[PDB]
């Protein structure tokens, strides 16, 4: 027959652009069918829309033709049961892909073979229309019901519906899905990510009446000051047009009605033939609305009704109703009569375990977590999302930009497909679903045709075709140069703030110059920057200036949330650098007086205190709170008392936070949400130490020096040049020698795309490699060592050669005074011709484990010369463990800036420096693929830098360490004091 | 299996709107798959293209599931043998038709299966691709070749072609195609025409190589003056790419190549990912190029080779190429820099005979027939027309607007379908395969989106779409107001000069009042005007006037080529009154000068000759030539002789009129091109008549009135009131009565669409029923006879009553004289609450046929009160079948206005009047239903009107008769004489 899969399976529907679907129903908002108005409004489960997620039978197979016929009538006798909405790669059946002919497929392509037995009530099947909705369903399905063909899709992205009235048999019913790996939609679905198939979303079913609602939007108009809204509601039915029916919406605030109309069908006059008579629309006017934005999400509860004249209810829907307006006036994206600020980030649907299914407590925790970390817009990235994210963004308040699931980047010309009209059909699919689907969102505020396509005229097309049908919303895409007629924003992709990329037709302007471009008058939102992969986000701050200046330069949004957090949602050290430069409160000192600016645009200031600290190298002296009164983009000036002035040496820093007293339903009470430090008075010493009484013994011999001062003892080998060994009584201190240091573990920023094949010189692995500062040799020059009259002087020069060429000098100090005391001087001379070197300082494996390390310097977290804002001069404590970042490729990481002592075990260091303490050395990073390979040495490695280069993060492929971060001087000096418990 | 009937025939392809083709290959320019240069650049016939049109075997169902099984196999016993290239219908098989579930079809669907045995050459299958092309296939088909399923295609009027080479064996090979009536297509196919269906283009068999040219289009660019020229080819190859393939394009004029471009594949950087590989972009520098135009069709032959690198080629495609400009610029749409003035027509490709099949004799027919009545242009009325039509219109020289195949007039709101996202692909694929065939014609100056399908979201969306492919040409579309987002042009469809039509969301403005809305600065140019249903085109002077005045009036297509001709191609006397408002010479004079304005854009006058000449009452008294030397746009002043004075009474006449002495490709030599004539000098009579001694002698009855004067005698009945016979010797004159006339036969614009069941009280003919003008009864209310001095005096009163209400009073004298003639003098009154009659006149059957008429008047051809300008005041000798006007659809026709002298056999009648003189009365025109069925009577019926009501035109549904061409005075007189041979 016709139903076997000979017959079906012949045509390879999954073949043919020109084919997506097969017998789908029309897309629409989400529909619940409710039956009594109460429950609508009150977002109750309806018992017309039933769940069919759970367990269900599963077969594998390694190409279509390969399933026996026998499947379509009984469950196979060795298939086995999984969970429905999950992919079929997380069971171990093919190989997850991480990773041209353009209408055709590989023939062997897995197929996975879903059945279930299901119970339907008789009711269901005496009236109404029963529906199944596939959410999501990778790639391309055929569906049977009994042994019945029912129809075929595409757009694993977006839901596809199918009417089973026909089909359905009352008491046990099958339902047999043939979910293929690859169509001729994955070459619109080939973006970056695991690859994975099988029915990853819900799978439900509907029964709507006989005479239906089957699609309705809702559009909001204001007057000039936003006192005075329109609600206006086109609803659509289908079925039997009666004159006894009739259509009432009414808007709810809480539990309270304030809009109501009715109104039977028979639309206004739309041309020469006439109006719609199956459409109604209704106006309801709303007095000082509520309005809705990402600070004060502010929801209203539109109720469609279904009804008969008479009074008795056929059909109920609902959807959440918010109040504002999205515009671009003057070049600039405006919200309710407002200039946004995007503080945005990318987001793909990752669950911690599950793989591509997602589930509501794992989107609460993502929202939860962007919000406290001053976040207030989400990119849907590179398609359209589970239906309840957009609903969770509508109630805690979060800009979205909805995509359309188009992503080509892998074409030659790139734009081969977008250029083509015979692919004009499959594109159209993809974005006019998504429309129909979310345009009632309130959190959906501009619309996106796509991800790394080209340009083409299918792209112009689909853009003309959104703003026709909504022009509620801006139009943005990015492709082509990320300015072409097809978007209303100029949206690049990883646009540096102050250096131009002029790639060929395609050129990255810096974005302050991108905006003054002759004739250019459009805002610009970055769609993706600050690469977070690995130890990155370096010059996140410049981004920031820039956006703060630039009234044009609105914001834009980080790479890949899932990334700023773990998998287990365990957040970066660059996390707390993004929440500090998203701060909606700055902060300016002046004298006493420090100067608060809002930079919220609807909410005032009243849950926010400030909470002032004076402190004295980690020492608090004075403190205080201040109530926060600030209008929306207000300032209020707040005049510190008499703060207190020590005479004791050292330096004054005054800290400001300010602190949510109550709990709000993102965030718990007692919520930091901004924070700023200022250096406020510094004492120099001048006290000279006390005249110690002892002088060090130096002895002499042919192999070492060694200076003797009590129980303490140094050895320095004349071999080397280098600090050997140090005894405190008779315990040794040290198991490797303290060396110069000019090598780090190579960042991901370092490395690039620079792989053991395609090798990228320009790299900064590359040139530290082809340089030879990995395997440079220190060679000693000269080694003295002279008694003072309080003191024993060493001196020691090196210089690191590879192949005939000196790359570094360093010539070092040693004086240990009679207190015990050692003060190490150390200047380096690095040759101009040679790459800067990524750090200069020292090294060690100190033979000591100890449980906390202490330091006095900048913030608890990791930071580094271009990503330290954040962080805090402070005493901090922490256990050794904190103290080292477990990315998941190993490289340099745990690094402190600004410290000024460090106290580990019974040693102290004391000068201006950076460090990192760990377990594993730099060598160890270095050739360890994965952290769960890493494996603890046998003491503590140590690297002391007087100065270390810059992190990247404008992008991972292409250096992106400012100049001002690199190690460029030729000359450098720094001091050290290395002291015991005595 | 699965190519048989009941796999194929199961999914009903036809009733999907998502499914338009399978298997179908790309769309592109014509192609012939030249393997020579030469033969290529003089465009002789290729031995790769095989056209498989003759005689096939055709068999009828009325259904597609009633077709048996064994059809797949071999040809049926009873299929009958027919001419592919036809439409089915005109076989008689099911009735032709002139004249809803939006998906969905009726069962009963009318199926045509064809097919055709063949034989192919080996060399076609041993090496490259062999394919077939169905020009035009109506609704929907699916393709069979030997008993193995093809593939399925809709879009009747663009060609769909099919990949054959896996399919062919060697020696002789069957098709069978099933054609469908009705499919999802028919939906856009929704328009007003003989429905019909069929093969009803051409079918043929292309045989491409291995390598082979896959696309190509030629752009044209020019500097300011046009004296510099870039001619950019792109071409796109499929197959193997290899780095030894070349592609040379060549531009020939005639037989002298002026310019070559030769270069290897690889095109230009598109963006990041890189350029086309298989596509090549060529410049080519022309100086000093010939334009093109309507006027000078300049052409070039542009070759493009796809060769070896060595020299050897492969294949060869060929175009004509001109050079021009389309653009719009501060409102006014420009050719070559120089404001366009649309003479333009619309043409539906009608057979003469052979319904919709065209061939290229009856389109150089049409063609000329267009050029010779001063048409510049051709709308291709609602769908692409044959691919000759395009080649044939850039050699002669005429501007084409090309339509996409969407019309949707009979949806309910009629936007049903273009609103909605599940029609976008079906009506994508209607507007860009037409794009992709035919952009490379230069007589295509604009695109159109369709026809009478509202206005959508998808209409935005494909208006885009052709901006960014094609931004060389406008694109127009009428719907939603015809003057929407989606249209660069304000077309609208029979809106008037002067008169508005508000009508609900879609007002029809006057054209003058639509160009100065606010906000409006497009250009206007009237996709349909000047209904020429049966007698019509009244007002035309009033359009073309406005066209001169206005500078962004530029035009209009009148409606309905096939119309201005009858079907045989025979024209209709409203022709004339088009090709005198539409001439390129106008004509002013002053005093003894005649003033010629050229309005030719480009051309100088040197195919021109003017010849004028002065007569009095039709008598020639001086003449002479005098050659045209105008620049484009420019005046020449032509100072007559001193023009003869006679002294004799009678208007001078002047008349000048163009003509060309040499032939030229559209015209003979001789053509007479542009006319106008004056009135000169009017010399009025006074002499008296000679004094007639006799006295006609009056003898009175109770019954009549008899007046004898020699051998002629007048007899008035005296209970009717009006002149009953005549005798001129023994022989009765009349056969009827002489009688006032107040009515005529309804007009189809007095009709309008007012049939038997939708009455429309607004029309004409309504109002002239429910007044009672065609049953009014006339009463004598007075009758008085005198004898004078030297004449008699007839007085008669009438009063022409309907239920109790006077409509008409008609006061004639009758003077009959001594010398024989008869003055009639009619004073007539007419209510003014009644409807404006259409004529007040005389009427009369006389009994003599004669085989001359001839009068001193207007025009040779048929005139009207508002369609005479092109009429001519002279002395005209007609035989009687040329008075009558053979319309299909019986009405009153033959008028003639002006007329000073009127000559039947020995009657002659003078005054100032209009009259028509045939064989049909009055009476027998308005009840007789077609042309066919009319019988000539026994005598000559004779209508002689004073007044005269004029004709509508501007649409055909609604009145259109302007006020100042309506009866509406009140009171009227005029007088007539009637005398004899003697």
């Amino acid at each position: 027959i016709t139903d076997s899969l000979a017959v079906v399976l012949q045509r390879r529907d999954w073949e043919n652009p020109g084919v997506t679907q097969l017998n789908r129903l029309a897309a629409h908002p989400p529909f619940a069918s409710w039956r009594n108005s109460e429950e609508a409004r009150t977002d109750r489960p309806s018992q017309q829309l039933r769940s069919l997620n759970g367990e269900w039978r599963f077969a594998w197979f390694p190409a279509p033709e390969a399933v026996p016929e026998s499947w379509l009538e009984c469950d196979l006798p060795e298939a086995d049961t999984v969970v429905v909405p999950s992919n079929w790669q997380m069971h171990g059946y093919d190989a997850p892909i991480y990773t041209v002919n353009p209408p055709f497929v590989p023939t062997e392509n897995p197929t996975g073979c879903y059945s279930l037995t299901f119970n339907v009530d008789e009711s269901w099947l005496q009236e109404g229309q029963t529906r199944i909705i596939f959410d999501g369903v990778n790639s391309a399905f055929h569906l049977w019901c009994n042994g019945r063909w029912v129809g075929y899709g595409q757009d694993s992205r977006l839901p596809s519906e199918f009417d089973l009235s026909a089909f359905l048999r009352a008491g046990e019913n099958r339902l047999a899905v043939m979910v293929l790996r690859w169509s001729d939609g994955s070459y619109l679905e080939d973006q970056d990510m695991w690859r994975m198939s099988g029915i990853f979303r819900d799978v439900s079913l509907l029964h709507k009446p006989t005479t239906q609602i089957s699609d309705f939007h809702v559009a909001t108009r204001f007057n000039d000051d936003f006192s005075r809204a329109v609600l206006e509601a086109e609803v659509q039915m289908c079925g039997e047009l009666r004159d006894y029916l009739r259509v009432t919406v009414s808007l709810w605030q809480g539990e309270t009605q304030v809009a109501s109309g009715t109104a039977p069908f028979g639309g206004e006059i739309i041309d020469e033939r006439g109006g719609y008579a199956d459409r109604v629309t209704l106006r309801l006017n709303v007095e000082n609305p509520k309005l809705w934005s990402a600070e004060i999400p502010n929801l209203y509860r539109a109720v469609v009704e279904l009804h008969t004249a008479d009074g008795t209810l056929i059909e109920a829907e609902a959807c959440d109703v918010g109040f504002r307006e999205v515009r671009i006036e003057n070049g600039l994206l405006l919200l309710n009569g407002k200039p946004l600020l995007i503080r945005g980030v990318n987001r793909h649907e990752h669950h911690p375990l599950h793989g591509q299914v997602m589930d509501e407590q794992t989107m609460v925790q993502d929202i939860l977590l962007m919000k406290q970390n001053n976040f207030n817009a989400v990119r849907c990235s590179h398609y359209p999302n589970h239906p309840l994210w957009y609903t969770l963004c509508d109630r805690y308040g979060l800009y979205v930009v909805d995509e359309a699931n188009i992503e080509t980047h892998g074409m030659v010309p790139m734009n081969r497909l977008t250029d083509d009209p015979r692919w004009l059909p499959a594109m159209s699919e993809r974005v006019t679903r998504m429309v129909q689907r979310d345009r009632n969102h309130p959190s959906v505020i501009i619309w996106s045709l796509g991800n790394e396509s080209g340009h083409g005229a299918n792209h112009d097309a689909l853009y003309r075709w959104i703003k026709s049908v909504d022009p509620s919303r801006p139009v943005q895409y990015e492709g082509g140069g990320a300015d072409t007629t097809a978007t209303d924003i100029i949206c690049p992709m990883y646009a540096r703030v102050d250096e131009d990329q002029p790639f060929p037709a395609v050129p990255k302007w810096s974005i302050k110059k991108w905006l003054s471009l002759p004739g250019e008058t459009r805002p610009l939102i970055l769609c993706e920057y600050a690469h977070a992969m690995g130890n990155s986000l370096g010059g996140f701050a410049k981004y920031w200036q820039a956006f703060r200046q630039y009234p044009r330069l609105q914001g834009g949004f980080v790479w890949d949330w899932v990334g700023l957090v773990f998998a287990d949602r365990t957040p970066h050290p660059a996390l707390t650098e993004a929440k500090h430069q998203q701060q909606f409160f700055q902060f300016r000192l002046s004298g006493q007086t420090i100067e608060v600016t809002s930079e919220y645009l609807f909410r005032h200031s009243d849950n926010e205190l400030l909470h002032w600290m004076v402190a004295l190298d980690g020492k608090p002296l004075a403190s205080g709170e201040v109530p926060l009164d600030v209008a929306p983009q207000g300032k209020q000036l707040i005049e510190l008392p008499e703060l207190p002035q020590p005479e004791s040496a050292g330096q004054l820093w005054l800290t400001v936070r300010v602190v949510q007293p109550n709990a709000t339903a993102w965030s718990e009470a007692g919520h930091i949400s901004a924070w700023q430090q200022w250096r406020l008075a510094e004492n120099l010493s001048v006290t000279l130490p006390a005249a110690s009484h002892a002088i060090p013994h130096l002895t002499t011999s042919e192999m070492d020096f060694c200076i003797e001062l009590g129980n303490k003892r140094w050895q320095f080998n004349r071999q080397s040049g280098f600090l050997s060994q140090m005894w405190i009584g008779d315990k040794k201190q040290l198991l490797t020698p303290l060396r110069d240091q000019f090598t780090r573990a190579p960042l991901d920023n370092d490395i690039g795309v620079s792989e053991a094949t395609r090798i990228d010189p320009n790299a900064w692995v590359e040139r530290w490699k082809a340089a030879g500062h990995y395997q440079a040799e220190a060679a000693l020059l000269q080694c003295t060592a002279d008694t003072l009259a309080d003191a024993v002087l060493i001196t020691t020069a090196h210089a690191w050669q590879h192949q005939g060429k000196t790359l570094f000098i360093s010539r070092k100090t040693y004086r240990i005074d009679g207190s015990g005391q050692m003060a190490i001087t150390v200047d380096v001379e690095v040759a101009s011709d040679t790459p800067h070197p990524a750090r200069i300082g020292l090294n060690c494996q100190l033979a000591q484990v100890a449980e906390r390390v202490n330091w006095l310097g900048l913030g608890p977290q990791e930071n580094y010369p271009d990503r330290l804002t954040a962080a805090c001069f402070d005493r901090w404590d922490l256990p050794l463990s904190d103290m080292y970042t477990p990315y998941v490729f190993p490289s340099e990481n745990g690094l402190r800036c600004g410290t000024r002592e460090l106290n580990y075990g019974p040693h102290q260091w004391r000068g201006d420096f950076q460090f990192n303490i760990s377990r594993y050395s730099q060598q160890q990073l270095m050739e360890t693929s994965h952290r769960h390979l890493l494996h603890a040495e046998e003491g503590t490695w140590l690297n002391i830098d007087g100065f270390h280069m810059g992190i990247g993060g404008d992008d991972s492929w292409s250096p992106s360490v400012s100049a001002e971060f690199q190690l460029s001087a030729g000359r450098y000096h720094y001091q050290l004091v290395w002291c015991q418990k005595g």
